[PDB]
DNA sequence: CCGACGGCGCATAGC
DNA sequence: GCTTATGCGC
DNA sequence: GTCGG
């Protein structure tokens, strides 16, 4: 169900969502508007009343009232006020810079720092992440066509095998589910030498190689298990340069690896289904492990996992191929 | 009625 | 100098 | 803002 069906409603709710996150600083209000918005974008009919949307899980009284207002007037008074408040607009715009959240956005705007230009004048007042966010402002809001993702995977997988045959690297996220575009690149890495009860150089080695073939161009944050940064596919000496992309690389213990892959491959709703079914099948699944659930609810010791299917086997589920994991 | 709503790696005041 | 809390992104 | 114990 595309835009023509309920696009005016879900944009209204999304815009309210962003307002509560970035301005009011009310992340649960933001997540409720997101919840309401996503369930309506599923709904396969044009909504003719707020009461009809109220049937849906996540749409409640106040949103149905807003839905009645928008259906009747074509606008939402509350949102029209927000759009005309210059502080609300500047603060919302600034959070679009990676590294600038509601707190920094409001601080900036309170001292008359409102535009990309203003930030440029005051790079002294930015931390490193935020300067990278400013530098790539437009690039970071572009999507990544799957054919580019496949290229990026080739580069990462081959450079990783180059450092050690024994690494395991998986690109996860919507990409692994067959998605046609990606917002970023999320890479799950492990090595059989690194377990839950056992190096400080295992992630760094891979980040180094990737810098040396000039794939990674910037670092937003790097520790011993999580790397966050920027990359770029190589351009033809003769052709327009590809846009810089966001890449994360996560190093995970080998015995928690396939739970990590299962988790970061998702989707979020599928995760909720698989955990729900597993709970009432006597197991609890989190990011790291699957554990048996006792008759009183006491989780036992983690179960050996040697593949994703191992997790489906434990909970008596037919392997759901990543492309079929939309719910 | 009223608390939960995800939680953690990394970068960056107070002692 | 060392520890903790908080912002941020995911 | 919505939900459910
Ligand atoms: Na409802
Ligand atoms: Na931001
Ligand atoms: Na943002």
């Amino acid at each position: 169900p595309q835009e023509t069906l309920n696009g005016g409603i879900t944009d209204m709710l999304t815009e309210l969502a962003n307002f509560e996150k970035n301005v009011s600083q009310a992340i649960h209000k933001y997540n409720a508007y997101r919840k309401a918005a996503s369930v309506i974008a599923k709904y396969p009919h044009k909504i003719k009343s707020g009461a009809e949307a109220k049937k849906l899980p996540g749409v409640g009284t106040k949103i149905a009232e807003k839905i009645d207002e928008f259906l009747a007037t074509g606008k939402l008074r509350k949102l029209e006020k927000i759009r005309q408040d210059d502080t609300s607009s500047s603060i919302n715009f600034l959070t679009r810079v990676s590294g600038i959240g509601p707190s920094a956005a409001r601080k900036f705007v309170d001292e008359g720092i409102k535009t990309l230009e203003d930030l440029r004048k005051n790079e002294d007042k930015l931390n490193h992440h935020q300067r990278i966010g400013l530098k790539y402002f437009g690039d970071f809001e572009k999507r990544i066509p799957r054919e580019e993702m496949l290229q990026m995977q080739d580069i990462v997988l081959n450079e990783v095998k180059k450092v050690d045959s024994e690494y395991i690297a998986t690109v996860c996220g919507s990409f692994r589910r067959g998605a046609e575009s990606s917002g970023d690149m999320d890479v799950l890495l492990t090595h059989p030498s690194f377990t839950s009860e056992s190096q400080p150089k295992l992630l760094h080695q891979v980040v180094e190689q990737l810098q040396k073939v000039h794939f990674i161009t910037d670092t937003l944050s790097k520790g011993e298990t999580k790397f966050m940064g920027v990359c770029q596919l190589p351009s033809k000496n003769d052709e327009k340069e590809y846009p810089h992309r966001r890449i994360d690389i996560r190093l995970i213990p080998k015995d928690q690896y396939y739970c990590g892959v299962l988790y970061f491959t998702g989707s979020d709703i599928f995760n909720k289904n698989m955990r729900a079914h597993a709970l009432e099948k006597g197991f609890t699944i989190n990011e790291y492990t699957i554990r048996p659930l006792g008759v009183t609810g006491v989780a036992g010791e983690p179960l050996p996992v040697d593949s994703e299917k191992d997790i489906f086997d434990y909970i008596q589920w037919k392997y759901r191929e990543p492309k079929d994991r939309s719910e």
